[PDB]
């Protein structure tokens, strides 16, 4: 009963080797990072966020739904064909249709719960203010602002009169009210909408090029080129590696680095990040167990305040420590679709940055990881463009193998009405066993668990998940879902 250090646990097993099996592919056209680079990035990220909350106010009297912009970097990135790792770059469409829907939902007022009867009136009285202000401000067809126009009066007249309304009457007349002008409310915030989807889009598009332009000079300024060495594989099966850089990394400024209280800090150029002391050694170990062009290990002090300031601008949970050993001892599970190596539970994983993350065991983006055999596990964020092209990206991969394959996904019922994502995988033809995790009967790690404390580590989760394994025929033979290991899977949620 004596710890190493106050929280000295661990909640990782690199000693797992793979099982995942792709074609020899290349190395990524991203460019090592580099902290002046990173620096650069993330204060270009805190401009687009400043910009993005001066655009939903200066044009529509609403602060940015919240992490509607974060959720939006995700989804650009499911088509983004652009050379930048955080930002979008080269996107169709150029209006997100994550961003749009979400700034809809707040439109023309951002709906609040009510907790007494006279705040019902006033959000029943606010809102139909504001829709029908916003039908007379915007260009509509004289028809639908007619039916605005009157179908928003009667809601006065009837404010007017029947004083004797309960906080059920408003709520309901509320929702009618929402039901009849919201459609002829989004036709004339379409454009206005689409305007602000379509800015952002294209002040980060000018971003990616001042990201790059200042990157190139620091290559061209340690006389690297940016040229293939040799394309020329000999074509072959073999077991995942970590994603490797084409352009070779130049040599890194200085960092310097200090520990209080079992926490790392690592500074440069007055920018500091932060991280406990194990999972600094975790990041130690998969930096081990991954790099390959560092051979003293010299770059690891500046590539991981690379990843801590990347995994920063960037702002769900990972399943528990003994879940993860049952998927393992179970299914077989040895690769996280989607992870970091700052919550990874094996060395071999994919996350969002192939350029700060394969350092430390990362196989890239999960949609550009094309396995042909081996057992993973699913945790995505939630993000329905992303999930949705997941489960394609999964069936994909069922589809054209004939080795082992398995995916065991976990997905919350979250939404009230179901993402098309989880309706999809409960309809394919892979799925072996789906099962259900209560609400409020089982945990989640936290999402910033690199640095916060052992008491702050699990939380319960207030929703369902969904748990579905998904296996082609020989993958089916190798980890089936049987009644006795769908027993100590459900044993370890206990
Ligand atoms: N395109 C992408 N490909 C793979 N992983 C991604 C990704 N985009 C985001 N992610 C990562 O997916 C993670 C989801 S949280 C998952 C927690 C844990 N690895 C688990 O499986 O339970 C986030 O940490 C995020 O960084």
């Amino acid at each position: 009963e004596n710890l190493y250090f106050q929280g000295s646990h661990v909640y990782w097993d690199l000693d797992i080797q793979t099982n995942a099996v792709i074609k020899h592919r290349g190395p990524s056209e991203v460019l090592p990072p580099h902290p002046e680079v990173e620096l650069l990035r993330s204060q270009l990220i805190l401009k687009l966020r400043q910009h993005y909350r001066e655009l939903c106010q200066q044009r529509e009297g609403i602060e940015p739904p919240r992490e509607s912009f974060n959720r939006w970097m995700l989804e650009r990135k499911v088509v983004d064909k652009g050379s930048d790792p955080l930002l979008p770059s080269n996107c169709e469409p150029v209006v997100s249709p994550s961003m749009f829907r979400e700034i809809m939902n707040d439109i023309p007022i951002r709906l609040s719960r009510i907790k007494f009867r006279e705040e019902a009136k006033r959000l029943l009285f606010k809102y139909a203010e504001a829709a029908r202000r916003l039908i007379e401000s915007r260009s509509a067809s004289p028809d639908s602002r007619k039916v605005v126009k009157w179908n928003v009066e009667d809601t006065f007249s009837w404010l007017r009169k029947d004083h004797s309304a309960s906080k059920e009457d408003y709520m309901d007349r509320l929702e009618h009210l929402r039901r009849q002008c919201g459609p002829h409310v989004s036709a004339a915030a379409k454009d206005s909408v689409e305007g602000i989807c379509s800015k952002i889009y294209h002040i980060s598009l000018e971003y990616v090029k001042r990201i790059r332009e200042k990157h190139l000079a620091i290559l061209k300024e340690n006389n690297i080129s940016e040229e293939v060495e040799a394309p020329e594989v000999e074509p072959r099966l073999v077991y995942c590696y970590p994603v490797r850089l084409a352009v070779s990394a130049p040599p890194m400024p200085s960092v310097e680095m200090h520990m209080e209280n079992n926490v790392v800090c690592i500074r440069y150029k007055g920018e500091m990040v932060k991280v406990s002391r194990n999972y600094f050694s975790k990041l130690w170990l998969l930096y081990r167990y991954s790099c390959i062009d560092d051979s003293a290990f010299e770059r690891f002090l500046p590539r991981v305040w690379c990843l801590l300031r990347r995994y920063q601008m960037m702002f769900q949970g990972s399943l528990p420590v003994h879940v993860f050993e049952a998927l393992h001892r179970l299914f077989g599970v040895s690769f996280e679709c989607f992870a970091s190596p700052l919550n990874c539970y094996f060395r071999q994983y994919c996350s969002a940055f192939p350029d700060t993350d394969g350092y430390f065991g990362s196989r890239g983006p999960c949609l550009d990881f094309a396995p042909l055999s081996g057992s993973f596990e699913a945790n995505p964020p939630f993000c329905e463009e992303l999930m949705d092209a997941m489960v394609s990206h999964f069936e994909r991969l069922l589809e054209s193998s004939p080795e082992p394959l398995s995916f065991i996904v976990f997905i919350p019922e979250w939404r009230e009405p179901p993402t098309p994502a989880l309706t999809r995988m409960e309809q394919s033809r892979f799925k072996r066993h789906q099962l259900i995790l209560p609400a409020f009967e089982h945990e989640y790690r936290s999402g910033s668990q690199h640095i916060c404390k052992k008491e702050e580590m699990h939380y319960k989760a207030v929703h369902n998940t969904a748990v579905l394994f998904l296996q082609n025929d020989p993958g089916f033979a190798k980890w089936a879902p049987t009644p006795e290991r769908l027993q100590e899977l459900s044993a370890a949620y206990r």
